[PDB]
C-alpha cells in the first residue's frame, strides 16, 4: 500500500511505483480527522456568511457572480461538465492513476474542505482500479483533465474498468460505488490544481533518472567499444571544478570501467608516444587524448544530472503542495483566495527536461557517428561491418535513424511555458501550459530511447568485434542482457524489431508511458 | 581593488562590479606562489619526458601531431592566430573585463602552468586597461574570444585604450608593458576554457538578479494602479506549497504594500459582496478574485527566483573553476588531459535564463492588457486616456510596442545548449554554443526592459488617476523617480525616449550591457 500520513511527505519514488503498479491507497487516522475538520471549517464560514469563490460565486470568467448557497449542487455539476473540454487520444492508466494520486495527495493535506466521504469515495474510486477516460489535448495549466475524472467521480462521462470502457456509471456499479454527490466547493477542488501535469511529471522525471542511471553504463560500453581513455574520468581531475553532478557521472563511469581491459590506459598511450619522439614533427597513429563524446562526457552529463536534481525538487514540492482555491489555514480558520493552481513551476521543469533530454540526444548520435565512421571509431571496421564490407553495408542505416529523430527532436525543444495565451475574458491572461510542456517531454523520451537502443545496439557490437574478455564486470551484464534480445550481426539485416525490443526490454521501466 | 587569493571562492556580485567598474586585480602571496610551482611542475615533467597536449603535441585535428618541444614558441603563437576566427561587431569594455578577470580567476588556482610571468602581465594588461576588440559572433563553447584577447597580450591583433581603437603594440607601449614571449602550454592555457561565457553569463545573471527586484517593486506599483487585492500575497497561504521563490515573492510584494491604501483590503470587498447577498443569481460589480496576472504573481515569479539561484550557483561554480586542459594536480604531480573548457553548465544555465525572461516579459505584456483595456483595468479609463478620449488615442500604442517585442522574444526562445554542430574532423564532436547562449540572453534581457519600461510607465499614469495619496512608501519611491524621467501624459505624446529613458535609467545598472 501508499500510506498518506499526515505531514509526511511523498516521494517521487513513491508515488511512481504506485502508479505503476497500482498500489491501494490506506490513510493514517490524523489525515481522515485534518480532511474532516477542513469542511467543518468551511461550513462554519458559510454560516457566518463569508463570500468564498465557488462555494457562493461562480468561476473563470463569472467571477463576480454571485449564486446561492441553495444552488450549490447545480453549480458544481455544470462546473465539472463546462471545462471538460480536452480531446484527443485517451491518457494511460499509469498517467491516469498518478494523477488520481497527486490529486488525493493535495486534497489530503487538509486545506481543500472537500468533503470526508467524497475524499474517501475518490480513494475507493482509485483503489477498485477505475480509470477514468482523459482524453490529452487541451487545458491551460488541469481543469479539462480533473473534470474527466470529477465527472466518472459523479457516475458521468466515461472510464476503463477491468480492461474494458464503459460509461461513468457502469464502473461505478461495477465496482460496487455510489456515485459522489457535490455540495458547495467540492467540483471545484476536485479539478482545479496541478495534478494531472504533476502525475504525468512525475512518472516522466522516474523514468527518465532511470534511463540516465542505465545511460552511465552504456556509456561505459561504448567507451570500451571506441578504446577511449578512462584516466579523464579520474575523480581526482574532476575535484578541479565544484560542479557536482559532473563528479558524480565521472565517479560512476571511473568505477565502473575500473576492471575493463577494453577502456585504453592512457599511460601506455603515453608511452607508445613518447617512443616515437625523435626530434622532429610528424603524425602518430595515437592521440594522447581523446574527441569530446567521449572525453567531455562529465561535462556533458553533469549538467543533465544536475538539472535532474532541480526537478525532482521541483516536482517533490509540487506534489507535496495544496494546490488548490481557495484554501482554508486550519490554524487560524482563515480562507485564502490564492493563485496555488498556477503550473508555471512545473512547466518550467519540464521544458528543463526536455532541454537535457535533447543533450542527451545529441550526445548519443554523436558516439553513434563515432561508430560508424572507421576514421572516428579507433580501429574499428567501417560502418561495424567486420565481413563482407561492400557486399554488405553492416550498421550503417541505423544512423539514418538516428539522425533523423535526433534533428526530429532538437526542432521539438520550444518551450512550453513560454507560449502562454490569454483566454476567459482575459480572467485567465497568463497560463502555464504545464501538461502540453509534460507531454512534449514523453515524445521526446520516446524519440531518446530509440536513439540510445541504437548506440547500446552499437556498442555490443563494437565489443564483440574488440573481442568481450576484457569487458568490465557491470558493462559485461547490460552486453549480455542486450544479446538476449539482439544477436552479434554478421549479414544485413532490418533492425525495426531489435530497436523496439532494446528500449522496451533494456530501457523501459514504466511500459505505459 | 578585486583581491584574489588562495581557495576563497569569488562572488558573482564581486566580479560583476570589478568589471563594470575596472577594479585593479590585486593577488594574494601564496597565489603567486600557487601559479609559479604549477609552472615548475610542467617544467619538470617534460624533462621527464611526459607527453602532454599542447606542449609536446599539436592541438584540435592535429591532436596526434607530435611536436618537439624546441618549436614550443612557434606552435603556441600559430595556435593563437589559427583559432581567432570570430567575427562581428566587438564586445563592450565590461564584458572584455569580465571576460579577461573569469580567465584570471581560473588561472589563479594554479592547474595551468601558465609561466608566473605571463599570468602578471595578463593582470597588467587588465589593471591598465587595455581592452582586446572581440568579435562577437563564431565559436563553439571559447577560443575565439580568448585567442583575440591571448593576440593582443602578445603584441598583435587590435585594442581599445583610453577610448582610442589601435594595433595589439600600440596599447602595449602606451600602457608601459612588454608583449607576452609564450613558451609551451601558455597560449592553449590563455584560450582552452570558458571565460568568456563566463564573463558575458555573470554580468547578465547580476543584472537580471537586479532588474528582477526591482520588478517586484513595479509589480507592487502596477497592484496599486489596478486595485489589486494583496490578501493573496500573504505568507501564511503561500507556506501552503514548499515553494521557497514563489513564498520570498510573495513575501516581498505583501511587506511592500502593507502601507498601501490604493492596494485592495479583500475583507472590505467580502462585506460588500455579502451586502448585496438575496437568495438570487445575479452579476456583481466586484469580484473576490482578481485574474492571474495579480494573483497568481508569486506562482509565476517564484519558478523565476528559483531558477535564478540555481544560475547563480552553476555560474559560481564554473567561474570558481580550473577550465582548462590540461591541468595539473600539485598535491601528487599528475598532469591530466580532461573536458573541462566544455561550456555545456553556462549553456544550459542560459537556455534556462532565456526562458526565465520571457516568462517575466509575458506576465508584463499581459500587465500592460490589464492597463489598456477598460474591461480589464477595475475602473480605469480605456488605453488610460483620462482626458479627450477618441480626440487622443491616450497610451494606447504603446501595446503595440511590447506585445510585438514579446512576440519577438518569444520566437528567439530556441535553446542553443542542443544546437551541437560537430567540427575539427569530428575531434569536436559535440559542444555547447555556450557564448551563443549567453548572447542570446543579452538580446532578451534589451526585450524585457522595453517591455517593464512601458508596464512601469503605464502603472505611474495609473496611479496619478487613482490619486497617489495612498502609494506604499517604497512603491512611492519608485513613482517619484520615473516622475523625474516621464511625466503624467494628458496630451498624445511619442513615448519612443520616454521608453528609452526608463530602461537606462530605472531599469540599467550596467549600462554597457
Ligand atoms: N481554476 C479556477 C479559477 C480560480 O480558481 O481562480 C477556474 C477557472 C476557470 C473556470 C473554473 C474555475
Ligand atoms: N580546446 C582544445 C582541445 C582540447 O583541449 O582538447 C583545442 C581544440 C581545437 C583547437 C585547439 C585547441
Amino acid at each position: 500500500s501508499f500510506h498518506i500520513s499526515s505531514g509526511k511527505d511523498i516521494s517521487l519514488e513513491e508515488i511512481a511505483r504506485a502508479a505503476r503498479d497500482h498500489q491501494p491507497v490506506t490513510l493514517h487516522d490524523e489525515v481522515v480527522n485534518r480532511v474532516t475538520r477542513s469542511r467543518s471549517i468551511l461550513e462554519s464560514m458559510v454560516s457566518d456568511e463569508r463570500v468564498i469563490y465557488g462555494v457562493n460565486t461562480s468561476m473563470g470568467g463569472f467571477v463576480n457572480y454571485i449564486v446561492p448557497i441553495a444552488k450549490a449542487s447545480e453549480l458544481q455539476n455544470n462546473l465539472i461538465n463546462a471545462v471538460a473540454t480536452n480531446v484527443g487520444k485517451y491518457f494511460d492508466d499509469t498517467t491516469v492513476r498518478a494523477t488520481m494520486l497527486a490529486r488525493i495527495v493535495s486534497l489530503s493535506r487538509g486545506n481543500s474542505a472537500i468533503s470526508i466521504v467524497n475524499f474517501k469515495k475518490l480513494i475507493e474510486i482509485y483503489n477498485q482500479g477505475i480509470v477514468p477516460c482523459i482524453p490529452e489535448k487541451g487545458s491551460l495549466g488541469d481543469l479539462g483533465p480533473l473534470a474527466a475524472i470529477a465527472l466518472v467521480c459523479t457516475g458521468q462521462w466515461k472510464a476503463r474498468y477491468q480492461g474494458e470502457q464503459m460509461s461513468g456509471a457502469m464502473a461505478l456499479e461495477k465496482a460496487g460505488i455510489s456515485p459522489m454527490e457535490l455540495s458547495f466547493k467540492e467540483g471545484l477542488a476536485l479539478i482545479n490544481g496541478t495534478s494531472a501535469m504533476v502525475g504525468l511529471g512525475v512518472l516522466l522525471y522516474d523514468e527518465v533518472k532511470r534511463l540516465f542511471d542505465t545511460y552511465l553504463t552504456v556509456t561505459s560500453l561504448s567507451i570500451e567499444g571506441l578504446h577511449g581513455k578512462t584516466k579523464p574520468f579520474e575523480p581526482a581531475v574532476h575535484r578541479m571544478k565544484p560542479h557536482q553532478g559532473q563528479l558524480e557521472v565521472a565517479t560512476t563511469i571511473w568505477e565502473t570501467l575500473a576492471d575493463s581491459s577494453l577502456a585504453v590506459n592512457e599511460h601506455e598511450v603515453e608511452k607508445l608516444i613518447a617512443e616515437e619522439m625523435d626530434g622532429l614533427v610528424k603524425a602518430s597513429n595515437h592521440q594522447i587524448e581523446d574527441a569530446y563524446s567521449i572525453r567531455c562526457t562529465p561535462q556533458i552529463l553533469g549538467p543533465v544530472a544536475d538539472t535532474l536534481k532541480n526537478i525532482k525538487q521541483t516536482l517533490t514540492n509540487e506534489l507535496n503542495s495544496s494546490n488548490d482555491n481557495p484554501l482554508i489555514d486550519q490554524t487560524t480558520e482563515e480562507v485564502f483566495h490564492n493563485g496555488h493552481f498556477h503550473g508555471q513551476y512545473v512547466s518550467m521543469a519540464m521544458d528543463h527536461l526536455n532541454i537535457a533530454l535533447v543533450t542527451m540526444m545529441n550526445l548519443a548520435n554523436r558516439r553513434i557517428d563515432r561508430f560508424m565512421d572507421k576514421s572516428n571509431s579507433n580501429g574499428l571496421p567501417p560502418f561495424l561491418c567486420a565481413e563482407n564490407a561492400g557486399l554488405r553495408l553492416g550498421l550503417m542505416g541505423g544512423q539514418f535513424m538516428t539522425a533523423s529523430i535526433t534533428a526530429e527532436s532538437r526542432a521539438s525543444c520550444m518551450p512550453m511555458s513560454i507560449q502562454s495565451l490569454s483566454t476567459t475574458g482575459d480572467f485567465q491572461d497568463i497560463v502555464s501550459f504545464g501538461l502540453v510542456a509534460a507531454r512534449r517531454v514523453r515524445e521526446q523520451l520516446k524519440n531518446l530511447k530509440y536513439v540510445f537502443s541504437f548506440e547500446l545496439l552499437c556498442a555490443c557490437q563494437a565489443v564483440d568485434i574488440r573481442g568481450t574478455a576484457g569487458l568490465s564486470k557491470r558493462t559485461r551484464a547490460l552486453y549480455d542482457k542486450t544479446r538476449t534480445l539482439v544477436p552479434y550481426l554478421e549479414e544485413d539485416k532490418t533492425i525495426s524489431d531489435y530497436i523496439e525490443s532494446i528500449a522496451q526490454t533494456v530501457l523501459t521501466k514504466n511500459s505505459d508511458i
